[PDB]
């Protein structure tokens, strides 16, 4: 109720409002950002410092890719916000500083999540774990991983082993949390700590009055931990020579302060996805002020952005080989949401929207940060074309439907976590649930719950379907039965996981940058959607004959006649896919969840398409045992054969209404199919996306689109001569990877996917 | 469903029943023990080994008493069930083995409960804490103490500071848990582990079905921890050369196995009271079998009992000087419940009941174990007289009302935790709550919530009582108001404490020896009952004039006229005390509690009578500022002046019905007042207790009685010449202490208490 000297100086010239009296970043942005409708002509190139710095770091990246292992990692230090000393690439050149450990790309040990995983990584990468670390996290501090395995059921373990429910967050950080790092820059740490003490105190009455007693005690302790984490953030920044007690006073500080908030997160937690948020336009407010004051030049502004983004290209976590199979390409998902439109109709695109995209030119293509364009048919044409140009040149961007999500939330300050999962910044988070194998679940329906590979009873004992010809109605009725069972086992596993993650690895530093009460969804994913839909289609429109072994188990199938396949705008099969999405959503919706997190669904797989595919036998659609499923909501490899419009249309039909956690689609088109020359390609790509994302009362539109503009021949050359493509980046599931960071098996998945040859 | 070879051999000759098919220790006792109605004539004396062993240990005890500090303690090892190597007094002589650390009386560090307390002890006793221990329990493993202080309210902190609610379990183990250690001997560890896996599995349906989701996950993890603790118990015993996977096969093993169960508890938890249970009669089953088989002699049987009891005299915990003021005399409360009657009318007194009492002769008087006689008017006269004789000779026993408690529980296998708090063994526990200052609460009523010493607003702001003469009705109405406030702050503090103790120091090894579902009570204690009652009496029957300072604060009082004081069988004041007990019980009964633990109350103080007394100013009864309150439910020092029958009658009036956690009374009578000679004293003491404990439909009877038979002159001699009384033991609050273990201030409290001079 009285802004001190620190706030005064930092906020000079800013338009006043609620944001000055309470934590309200959206209000600050709305009252202060400058919409930009111009083009990319104002952009500056890289400075010598930026190039010197990145070229050096790329040598570490090349090492990671050729060895498929970390450059280095700790074996005796438990990482915390303050554990490591300041680390640099070259202190004399960096404009934005901060590394997870004391050296670039050196990975930390984050033991609160589990000790067995660390032991696994040490063994896999030939390093010796310090016995003290093992002792502490086995006998003194229990871990998330052990808490989960102490409470799991034999049933869940069988599902994990058989490949029907595998890769859940029981052995790595859950992630899917985006603290509002912008708060550090806007308010400074002290202001945020005072606000947290007020939130803590606001719970005293309920505590004393016995209102939701356990929930109140839990939340009060969580807020105390958040407050403590904020204090540690100041100590961390001080190691780098910065005092962040007060708000950032200029562009360099706003960028640095925001990054420090994120740095505390990645020093303390190892969530699968550690997304950055929606920061580019927020940061433009500070950049614009300094530019107009003549304090910095445009090239200096681009340099600060380059150094921040460079640090986001350097986030690393020690993972096991098992994790590497589920989440390939050394992903981080430092996702940044760019542009979009405000509820008031103004565009939220700023010059900084262009500066972030420009990092793909100043420092070349890179898979991280995961730059995500919030697309609207109303975006400035200049921006639509520049983003299209950047996709054509680098294949490093993804696009999501702002015309769909902004109205769904009635909010213009939501960001994307990981790949396609939206959340209002600082007010919402997801309880990550990885994804379930829907394709194997169908086989279980046909085989009475017996696994086709292990020949073990995994699902409930049921009568296997008899006959020489499968009947759609019968198969679907049994499938519906096993989806009920799948939903219950899935939610039960997630209930245990998130109870334990809250208990043993509560993300204090990230939650410290959220409101007191955060909305939580229980995000359930489904893998193999197109395999399941196409399998039902073959059964329904063709004659599928089961090939059984001496036990009556259907281990293969023979199909007589053609059948419609997902991705060709044929309602006969597309309707089946839509139905599966709706059906599973309704089943998880009926189950009780931990902390009453609202169940949501995503059609997303990351590399579980390969992992589940390896553990799944021959399916009714004709897919061979061991073969990968499509990534996310994609049609199966090479089955979408009618062109871009047709496949984009099939995918857009999937209902975001029943998959609020997101629907991932990876679209790859050859340059000449997209257009005859550069200008036409930009226009055509922007046009294709406007059509795909088109939204009106009666048309939902697609939700997400990864865009690769490349010739398959070029990838083949890269597979043979990796040294020639050190920064080659490709979109693969709702995020990007450097092509060279993948294993050969994962590259084979990618190269055999659909390369669209026509509109 | 099929007893293996191990059970067969161990249970040969035992009468069969449910106990062989499920964990049911009571059933085993009922079907196998031998009631003993004879006298003490069969008792054997100490062996040379016993005397050699105890004489050596007493040198360590003398050292503890003269230095008022530990003989030694760990500074770099975090204690767990398996952390320490085997330790001995003299391995060649011990028949029952096991020590907490590697050396007799060396105290451990049990950090899960809090690190600041350990730092405090290191500083107080001039030892240096290993920096690694401090680091681990500050940054990696959060402690119970820090969890509590992170969630406390400013109000609770003010109450702690002012002395109205101080000494609660926020800085030491809560205790008040008695695992059924007899289970280890009866079933062996493997059987108990299989039973725990079955309990764990029985919760799967509720987990999957979303029934009380969080409670189910919590309990499943607790059972997993219990199972793990049982496994560790086997490793611990193996360090001593014993395989306890199977049930005990003879008397020595039954005693050893039972003790190992208890040893795991005191190696892993530092609860204020770590009581032993109700084991003497259970152990007699094994002793009797070996005696009849000619396997052991009576002297060998007494020797095994002596060595077990000797180990119970050696339990130690590292405490802070602050703890020492609240719980004086280096207490452990290794309470053992002896005798009693069964629901079927048979006495549960056995020859072993006599052997346990005999340890006070074989190894002399000792404050631990805290031997507690479950008294019944129907006990064999031979036992009544021997117990009376033991009290006359050693003042080391306490007595509790079996005719009251057995029918209340409708159970004959309940034990006493700490001093006077009953629980059905293996089925019930208490959430310890220490005690509240009822006397200071009365001053707050008179002073508008302002503390009479700190001159700070602690209670809610209220109008201080005006006038030159206090009026009972007005004072009582305000007091009732502040008791409401006291109850709410008290229960709120305990709710936080037990939520945090369950989270950060769950007593796995003790809970592993309980049924799946344990009944929990929230035990609230009240200190200063007689001060409050006498204050109301003075106000009601005399003329009490407040002496106020320049602020209107009543800092002293002048009383004109006599008034009845508690402890003289005068209903005018005794009724006031009864009312206060009922009144507070009804107020705590209305509040929500953590885990729905049933609120109960005890009139018990331990040394809080001295601590609260030091922090309480002059009271209306005439007590001077800083003076100690009476211990437990005792009349104030020297106010009970009408003889034993009169004071015993006043105390017996206090309603156990509203104080189910117990009512403590410390009775000290001079030898010649008790009787002219030994035989008459025994008869008279037994007679006094029969009268005090007399129970019928319309008469509840007293609940507890500490009995000291000594001349005050002897204590004065001991205060001057401590070297002359190395084993002198005295009952002081519901437990005993070696007189020399007390500080001078605590000795002054004891010596100025009432020494009854007549019947
Ligand atoms: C440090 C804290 C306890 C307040 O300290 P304070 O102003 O010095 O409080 P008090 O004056 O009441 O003293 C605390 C007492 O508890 C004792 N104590 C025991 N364990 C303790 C612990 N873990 N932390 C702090 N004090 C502790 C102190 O030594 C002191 O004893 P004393 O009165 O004999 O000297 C602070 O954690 C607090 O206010 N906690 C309440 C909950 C809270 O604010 N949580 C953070 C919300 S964002
Ligand atoms: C050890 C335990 C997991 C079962 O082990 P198991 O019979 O070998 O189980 P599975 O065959 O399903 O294998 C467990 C899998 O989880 C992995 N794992 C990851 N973290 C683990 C952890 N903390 N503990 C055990 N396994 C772990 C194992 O490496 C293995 O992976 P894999 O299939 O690729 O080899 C046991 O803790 C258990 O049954 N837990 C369920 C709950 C329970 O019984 N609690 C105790 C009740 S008293
Ligand atoms: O630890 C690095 C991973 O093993 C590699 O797959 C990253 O591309
Ligand atoms: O060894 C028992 C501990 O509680 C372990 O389970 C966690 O540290
Ligand atoms: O640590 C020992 C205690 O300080 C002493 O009071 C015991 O009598
Ligand atoms: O170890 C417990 C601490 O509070 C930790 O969570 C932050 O430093
Ligand atoms: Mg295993
Ligand atoms: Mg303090
Ligand atoms: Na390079
Ligand atoms: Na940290
Ligand atoms: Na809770
Ligand atoms: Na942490
Ligand atoms: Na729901
Ligand atoms: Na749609
Ligand atoms: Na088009
Ligand atoms: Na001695
Ligand atoms: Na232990
Ligand atoms: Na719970
Ligand atoms: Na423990
Ligand atoms: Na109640
Ligand atoms: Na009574
Ligand atoms: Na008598």
């Amino acid at each position: 109720s009285e802004l001190n000297e620190k706030l005064a100086t930092a906020w000079e010239g800013f338009t006043k409002g609620d944001w000055q009296n309470e934590v309200n970043v959206r209000d600050f942005i709305q009252k202060n950002y400058t919409p930009y409708e111009g083009d990319e002509s104002f952009l500056a190139g890289a400075t010598e410092a930026t190039t010197t710095l990145w070229d050096k770091v790329m040598e570490g990246v090349k090492l990671e890719n050729r060895t498929h292992a970390p450059v280095d990692f700790d074996t005796a230090v438990a990482s915390t916000i303050t554990s490591h000393d300041a680390g640099y690439i070259n202190k004399q050149l960096e404009k934005i500083v901060g590394l997870q450990t004391e050296a670039p790309l050196k990975r930390a040990l984050i033991p609160f999540g589990g000790i067995k995983m660390i032991e696994g990584s040490c063994k896999a990468y030939n390093r010796e774990l310090d016995p003290m670390i093992k002792k502490i996290f086995t006998e003194y501090r229990k871990t998330h991983n052990q808490g989960v395995f102490d409470v799991y059921t034999p049933d869940i373990l069988r599902c994990r082993k058989s490949g029907v429910l595998t890769g859940l967050p029981d052995a790595y950080g859950r992630g899917r949390i985006i603290g509002d790092y912008r708060r550090v820059a806007l308010y400074g740490i002290d202001y945020l700590m005072k606000d947290k003490l007020a939130q803590f105190t606001s719970l005293q009455a309920d505590l004393e009055n016995g209102v939701n007693l356990e929930q109140t005690i839990r939340l009060r302790e969580e807020i105390a931990e958040q407050h403590r984490a904020l204090g540690q953030m100041k100590e961390m920044a001080a190691k780098y020579g910065y005092d962040i007690s007060g708000p950032a006073t200029n562009a360099q500080e706003a960028i640095q302060w925001t990054y420090f908030g994120y740095l505390a997160a990645v020093k303390s937690q190892n969530g699968a996805a550690m997304s950055f948020g929606r920061t580019s336009t927020f940061l433009d407010v500070y950049i614009e002020r300094d530019l107009k004051a003549g304090k910095i030049t445009e090239q200096e502004a681009q340099e600060m952005v380059d150094h921040l983004v460079m640090k986001l290209r350097m986030v690393r976590f020690l993972r096991t080989p098992e994790y590497d199979e589920l989440f390939s390409g050394d992903p981080i998902w430092a996702t940044e949401s760019i542009g979009g439109m405000g509820l008031d109709g103004r565009t939220l695109v700023t010059k900084n929207s262009f500066r972030f995209l420009n990092t793909l030119y100043t420092m070349g293509p890179s898979p991280e940060p995961n730059m995500t364009i919030l697309w609207s048919e109303k975006l400035p044409l200049n921006f639509k074309k520049f983003a299209a140009k950047v996709s054509i040149d680098t294949s490093s961007l993804q696009y999501e439907n702002d015309d769909l999500m902004r109205p769904d939330f009635n909010n213009d300050d939501y960001a994307i976590a990981c790949c396609v999962s939206p959340m209002i910044v600082g007010k919402q988070m997801q309880f990550f649930g990885a994804r379930a194998n829907l394709a194997k679940t169908m086989l279980y329906a046909i085989n009475g719950g017996v696994d086709e590979k292990l020949k073990m009873q995994v699902g409930p004992k049921s009568e296997p379907i008899k006959g020489d010809v499968l009947n759609y109605d019968e198969v679907m009725e049994r499938m519906d039965h096993f989806m009920d069972w799948l939903a219950k086992q899935y939610i039960t596993a997630l209930n245990i996981i998130h109870y334990m993650h809250d208990k043993y690895s509560y993300e204090a530093s990230l939650m410290a940058l959220h409101d007191r009460d955060v909305i939580r969804t229980m995000a359930c994913g489904i893998a193999g959607l197109s395999v399941a839909a196409d399998s039902l289609s073959a059964i329904k429109y063709a004659k599928v004959k089961p090939i059984r072994d001496e036990d009556g188990l259907a281990i293969d199938f023979e199909i007589e006649g053609e059948y419609p396949q997902f991705g060709n705008n044929d309602p006969r099969v597309d309707d089946l896919a839509v139905d599966l999405v709706e059906r599973f959503m309704k089943k998880i919706q009926k189950l009780h969840t931990y902390r009453d997190a609202i169940p949501t669904q995503s059609v997303l797989t990351i590399t579980s398409n390969v992992v589940y595919g390896k553990k799944t036998g021959n399916t009714p659609d004709g897919r061979r045992a061991g073969a990968p499923f499509g990534p996310g909501a994609n049609p199966m490899h090479g089955r979408d054969q009618k062109g871009a419009v047709a496949s984009l249309t099939s995918v857009a039909k999937l209902p975001f209404a029943y998959a609020k956690d997101g629907i991932s689609y990876t679209f790859s088109i050859v340059p000449n199919a997209l257009g005859k020359d550069d200008e036409v390609r930009k226009t055509n790509l922007a046009g294709l996306m406007d059509g795909y994302f088109h939204h009106e009362a009666s048309i939902e539109g697609g939700q997400h689109l990864n865009v690769n503009v490349m010739n398959r021949e070029m990838l083949l050359d890269a597979m043979e001569n990796p040294e020639k493509y050190p920064q080659l980046t490709i979109r693969v599931s709702g995020y990007a990877v450097r092509f060279n960071s993948l294993t050969k098996e994962q590259q084979q998945d990618v190269i055999t996917r659909t390369f669209t040859q026509s509109m």
